[PDB]
């Protein structure tokens, strides 16, 4: 089947649009979903090959029930709120995700405008974030972000639904969380203390050894193995965002996975901890203010809608 | 003397930072002004020649008197609110302008972060806009934006203070207005109707001929001839901005001129109207929610 | 398995369309050149890779085929079918060999055209030569974005590549060329809104007109074909602007590839002869076809094995 | 104070050379186009800045000057001087206006040429139109690097722009154009070493032959000129490859700018009429001039102030 | 399933070739780095993407294989076979580990080389370190385009990657390295025509000499090899210029990847021992091999899983 | 006058060639000097505009006397060896400098090859360094290198000989030193400790406050004010180089100045120290193994021989 552009080339700009569908908004939404590929072509084609404009469209659990009368993707459910001893992963409203990426913010904005034009009156905006690449693929904590993402066949194997849910093959599960950083608290750490928090060297992005990597580092808690001892993997495209005047320095977290169980296991280790880690130290400097789970179906699922 | 980067090469990204100096914030502000060129080099240098990072720093009339003793720039005064028959050009608070431009937002955001971090607790944010290049130098109305800006020597005679105010030579006057657009109304016009509002053909960016250019087109009202019959010019770097969710479709207007009078003449013709023109038809689709005037000194002045 | 020619090229800014006839006795020279044309393409192109994007798709006409080769022929290979509509005519013009040369740069196309024609000197007569150039944001001389609804990836291969329906010629394709000249003065007399009604898409934003407003005689309405099984019948186009300002020649070089000529020829019949609902494609009221040729572009190994 | 036209252009990979004659009574229309030509350059080009690099250098012939303007003539303006050499002829061909249009892309050149001709259609007759393209690593149709010894910076400004010697026309220049067609068959018949003896430079490495080896009838030998003070007399060239493979047209469009036409004309006399040591420039044994025209390209403000 | 190393790399302008031997007791340190080398590639390369194009292909010699790994050996892995020809010798020199590091920039190559050699310090003895740079037009130190006839796509995969014939090692390849020093004074004494007869291609145009013209002792004649089924036997090369102007060192670092070492060895036999028609490859009259090593470059996941 | 490309656009790649002129090599060198700009165009023009190929040609004090009749440049003299309490700036032989830069090492190598092709048997190689910039203009110590270089008119003012020595106007003075780093010792410091050595922040390249910048930091000691109480500036294009096998991790230092006195004062502060600093902390991790001074004349001086 034909996947949406979950595996995107390198992109320097992104818009995350999360909306809820208003009472009676379903027909307008279905019409828009049947045209969303066509609208990405209308905005993007003229700018190819360099524009690299794509939209990954996601649908929430409750939205799915409202929109489609047939089978549901096997792993689709509302985002699971996590109430950890110190940190909380909040569950916030979100029926439709538009994960818009390009080499330029103008292409993202132009597509977001077309999509919201078609949806005006049928949806209510919940979140809008304009993400930007920050230096050499760094995030707002100044660490390279995306290093250990799977690539090529491993990325497709990690992200794209297959024979386990054949009606939904080539779909994926997207988890979003908007994080705001305490940059005063962070900049109070030495680089070495920051490296102990993340689990990688700051300037050179080399993973700390097994012997020095803390158990409560971000890398330690988000490194997960299945029972066969193979790494369980997700595909992240985290995007810096913010407003200097309001002291908002953010990471917009997005992780794609073939099943949400992997992303949810990483989140549990982060927020609830383990026997050797109280919680992910990154959360002592990062507050999640959104949390939503969406299924991003195969492109042909959206194209074939009435 | 050496100007700030008022005459910047074209940039695809910008941050417009307007702040008020809090009571007691003067010394922190003067120390930052000392270092703003150094912070620009610190953030920008390593981004090669492609980064094109610059910050143009401007000081408002009220701020000037709080910050500096002695002579004031000849043309420095607060933004003049225009109460037109239909359209208003509001005057809004602004002591400091940071006009940050680069080929990338990150360079703009990183330099904005350095500047605001130094001023934290000395200033109150008034406005912050993250501008992006829109297609082939187009604006939110879908028209090419910058076409008739002066270049080279003509740009320097238009924007840079010279012998007429010797102690402020190499400075400029910046006027900013944040505009929000009625895109629903605008998209209601035929392309031909839109071309009559702007005064240029939409796709080809060809100026309408004298015989068909409406007197209340944007181009007609912002074309000003001086005492000698030559064009009085300004240098604009207008930037699209917005939020699709809140239906904010924005033009951040910034015009630089040797003297505020040229920019002020254009605003009066636009908002107050003329014998031949009720007002600039662009204002039937564009609302000004800020208006501020700044003097952007010579680089040497800031130290 | 059979290696296709580069029918599916990444986007290219420059093209040379070279159409020649094979002179009496020229067949042996042509066969030698056909066995070397892939080798010449590597000679010119390799040093400019990866950005050069140089390729040549070689096509052979119906009459030329029978002059060059013995035994089985491509199932759909026939001379271009002249269409005499009530208003507009699609002429058939001579053409035995097509070289469809594309690159990121005209020089690579020019150099390869020179190598090919140097090998065919004394064996072929020039019929048509057009040097195409990208025109702003993938626009044509009518000022509309051209290529937006092309199929991509697997859908593109399915549309253009001969397969099991003609297995001896699997990996080949059918190219239809028509050199069009536009009446720009006539076109510029129409409002943008009237032009959008002719094409069926919005001019600046390239958004397809809604089903309620798209005219039945619009280009997009008449070149949108659904098969009896309900699926879209697709072709892959690489239309190239060309012209001469002094001669007031403003053209579209139309090239369309399809796994059978039937799809392309259906679109042509609808355009030139119209339907129940449309006298003819309104684009032809501003566009004159001055050439018409059909070629079979065989699998690369067919040409190499000669 | 005088603003030159873009005589000294950055390197541009595309050009259009448009030479036209002014019809009887076409003067008023041409004067209006000259007063608008910079505004049309901005209309087409500004949207593509900074990478587009679109410029038009507008040139006026000797006869055309007298039809269009009263007051002073530029000091060096006269019709191109036909050279009738013992073997080779530099023909004088009609041309009243030159538009030398350059950009990083042909589309911009073509769009600007289209706007200019749209204004002049009823007032002028096209005489020559050439679409030039960069060929490999700044090479010409003879396979040699072309432009190497051009002056740059201050030296170029001093060699090209009218100053104190003609104060009313300061910031102008003199353009000599010649369209050359090459006998590529004959050229490729030479060894690389024989080609190097014709040009005066090493072919692949572009290293100038030493004084002891450089033939006196080499191109470099005859187009190397010294003034009375003994310093080099220089022109600024922007020669552009062009051609048509089917018509076997392999062209160099020669254009040379000089502060006075006398430097360019001495080079032409040495090439075509030869010296004590050289019958003629050996490049002419492989190159035939089919046009020859001389233009004054005035300061931009001279054209604006019409 | 199996993940090949970046044997099939995008064209790269920079390379570092590192050959080391494993000291007494160096096995554990080496295995640890082998398990980390992909991780270190990402640490250095990710933050430089997508322009960086950093990769490292890691090879293991025959002797080193038995020191490091339990279980099966690759079926074709053996020490480099010295060829003592009538005139020229293919020397064998020591090498346990190969790091074939490539990127768009030498500084990225050097950063990865640093990390690898930092981990190996005290466990290995450096044998050879070459910093390769390609010329503008994929041209080598002899001034010929180098890579033209490399296979691409499926044919490259077919030629290079171990498949069903040795299934435990599928996705691996065999690397042969030879560092060549050129006699540039002797080479530059030849005419271009004479140099073309040595290589078997035209120097400027990179057009292959016809079978009737290509000398039997030409580099292209002797390295063109057919199977027992008449099909081409191919290898994938990425030869890099290197050297030192002070020391008058002008080199080609040869690296050839093949599914079996037998194809590369057949080519080396033809070059150094000649045929019935050729004493030896004329390229060796200007090129001396000073190193020779054979390595197995396993599937990436073989090294990852140590 | 036409300066050489001393004020170059940023370049990723460099070759530094230092040679001595053999006995009887003067005429061959003179011929090469008269052609070196011609050769730079030969290799560089067809690579434009992205190639950014230039060569700056420098002549040492002793060689000037062997090569030229006429006036000597005012400031030209042998590099002065500095014997500090801890660190030494060695003086090493050098008659000709070829400072070759481009976006690509192949362009540098092609030009170095044509230059050394012409000088074969007239000169002896002393140093050859192939330099590579890290991305973001970072050096072998991981720091952005070039940040406070003067630009535009300020750079012209700091670098080019003017009316002070009008027969050599458009010239400049190049000091070279090849530094080998102790990378193991360097990578032992915290980022914070390295920032105290350099005097700038590592990731953000923001200069340390006056209140925290150590007096023995590299920025503090290479920051010079003249009598006027205004900045004495040089123009640097330092290039990482090395060899992983030999554990050679280097910075090739090159500084251009209108007069050598400015560069030499910086070297005196670095190596001999001040009232408030024993020596430049950068020298605790950097050993100079070469040191030479050249005059890089106006291009037209070399052309007109
Ligand atoms: C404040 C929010 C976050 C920030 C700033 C952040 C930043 C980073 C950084 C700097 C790395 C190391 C480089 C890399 O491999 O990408 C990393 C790795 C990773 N992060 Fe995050 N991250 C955040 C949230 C999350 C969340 C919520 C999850 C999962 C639900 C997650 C999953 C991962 C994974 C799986 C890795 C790779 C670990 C490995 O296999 O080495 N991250 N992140
Ligand atoms: C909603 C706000 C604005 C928008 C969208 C806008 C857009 C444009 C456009 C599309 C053009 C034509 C192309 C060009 O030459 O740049 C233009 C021209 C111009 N605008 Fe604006 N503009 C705005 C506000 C202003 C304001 C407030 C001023 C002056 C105070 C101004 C002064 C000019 C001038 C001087 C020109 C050049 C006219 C000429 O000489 O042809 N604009 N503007
Ligand atoms: C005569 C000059 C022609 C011009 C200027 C032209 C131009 C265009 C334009 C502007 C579009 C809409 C954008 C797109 O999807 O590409 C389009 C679409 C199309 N054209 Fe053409 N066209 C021409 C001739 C033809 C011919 C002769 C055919 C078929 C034989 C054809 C087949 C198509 C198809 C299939 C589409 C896509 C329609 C859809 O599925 O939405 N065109 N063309
Ligand atoms: C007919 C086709 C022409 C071709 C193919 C051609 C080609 C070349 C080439 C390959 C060079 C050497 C590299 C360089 O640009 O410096 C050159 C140099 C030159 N050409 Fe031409 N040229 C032609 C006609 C002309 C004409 C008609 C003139 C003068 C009226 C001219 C004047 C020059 C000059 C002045 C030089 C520089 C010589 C020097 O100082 O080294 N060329 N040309
Ligand atoms: C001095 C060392 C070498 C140099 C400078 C060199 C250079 C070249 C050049 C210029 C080509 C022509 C363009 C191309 O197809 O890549 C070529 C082709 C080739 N070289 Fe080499 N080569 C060298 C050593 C070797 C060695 C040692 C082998 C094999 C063990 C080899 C195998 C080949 C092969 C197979 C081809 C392609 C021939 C074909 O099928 O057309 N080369 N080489
Ligand atoms: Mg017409």
């Amino acid at each position: 089947p034909e996947p949406q552009m979950v595996l995107s080339p390198l992109t320097s700009a992104a818009i995350f649009l999360v909306v809820t569908i208003d009472s009676g908004g379903e027909d307008t939404v279905r019409d828009l979903l049947s045209d969303v590929a066509s609208l990405e072509r209308a905005v993007g084609f003229r700018a190819q090959p360099d524009g690299r404009l794509s939209c990954v469209t996601g649908i929430g659990s409750e939205a799915w029930d409202r929109l489609f009368s047939g089978a549901r993707p096997a792993g689709l459910h509302p985002f699971r709120e996590l109430d950890g001893p110190v940190h909380r992963a909040v569950a916030t409203p979100g029926d439709l995700l538009f994960h818009i990426r390009a080499s330029r913010l103008d292409l993202c904005f132009a597509l977001a405008t077309e999509i919201m034009g078609r949806l005006r009156g049928a949806v209510t905006p919940q979140d809008e974030v304009h993400g930007f690449k920050y230096f050499d693929e760094r995030d707002m904590l100044g660490f390279v972000d995306g290093t250990e993402n799977p690539t090529g066949a491993a990325a497709r194997r990690a992200v794209l639904v297959g024979a386990e849910d054949p009606a939904f093959a080539g779909g994926s599960y997207a988890v979003v969380q908007k994080y705001l950083h305490d940059i005063d608290a962070w900049e109070g750490l030495s680089v070495e203390a920051q490296e102990r928090v993340i689990g990688r060297r700051k300037m050179t992005d080399v993973e700390l050894s097994d012997d020095v990597k803390p158990a409560d580092s971000h890398v330690a808690l988000t490194s997960v193995t299945g029972p066969d001892g193979s790494d369980l993997e997700i595909l992240r495209d985290n995007m810096p965002f913010g407003s200097v005047g309001r002291e908002e320095f953010g990471t917009y977290f997005i992780g794609y996975a073939r099943t949400p169980e992997v992303t949810e296991t990483m989140l549990e280790r982060m927020f609830l901890g383990t026997a050797s880690a109280p919680h992910d130290r990154i959360l002592d400097f990062s507050t999640a203010v959104t949390g939503s789970l969406f299924f991003t179906p195969a492109a042909d699922f959206l194209e074939d809608l009435s």
